[PDB]
């Protein structure tokens, strides 16, 4: 038994609930939460840029002086870093950014980082802002994670998509 509520099971593994995944870290505190990164670790916008704003700019000075250390991370590719105030730690997924040209045959690498973690709560990868089909990415997600992942989609209208269209 662990602390989610409220999430619908798709597989043995994969649960899914229309959750800001900042909210929701909030209220859980889970072992791991995911954040939608890109390879420096430029928490802008959506995913990393609501987790960022809501540790209030920690989880991003954290971030540089990791840069700063180790250069960017790959396409595809992770590091853990501290959860901050949302959870023990953050795992920085980097998913193929369709926006700028990435190969989207990279998002089923960036999925397997999540196989080094028990539990986690986790967006979609390469979803939002970073241009893929959302569907396609859940189709990722449920064919290559093992453990188990709890997936907060932000939008109500693609989450009853996501759902319904469900295979
Ligand atoms: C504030 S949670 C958030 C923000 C942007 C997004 O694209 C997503 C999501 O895709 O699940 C969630």
């Amino acid at each position: 038994v662990n602390s989610f509520s409220g999430y619908l099971k798709l597989t043995d593994n994969v649960y899914i609930k229309n959750a800001d995944i900042v909210e929701e870290a909030k209220k859980v505190k889970p072992t791991v939460v995911v954040n939608a990164a890109n390879v420096y670790l430029k928490h802008g916008g959506g995913v990393a840029g609501a987790l960022n704003k809501a540790t209030n700019n920690a989880m991003q000075v954290e971030s540089d002086d990791y840069i700063a250390t180790n250069g960017p991370l790959k396409v595809g590719g992770s590091c853990v870093l501290s959860g901050h105030n949302l959870a023990k730690h953050c795992l920085h997924v980097v998913g193929p950014n369709v926006n700028k040209g990435e190969d989207i045959q990279l998002l089923k690498s960036a999925y397997e980082n999540f196989n080094q973690h028990e539990v986690l709560l986790a967006p979609l990868l390469s979803a939002g802002i970073f241009g893929a089909d959302p569907i396609h990415s859940l189709r990722v997600c449920v064919d290559t994670v093992r453990t188990n992942v709890y997936l907060a989609v932000f939008d109500k209208n693609l989450y009853d998509k996501l759902v319904s269209s469900f295979l």
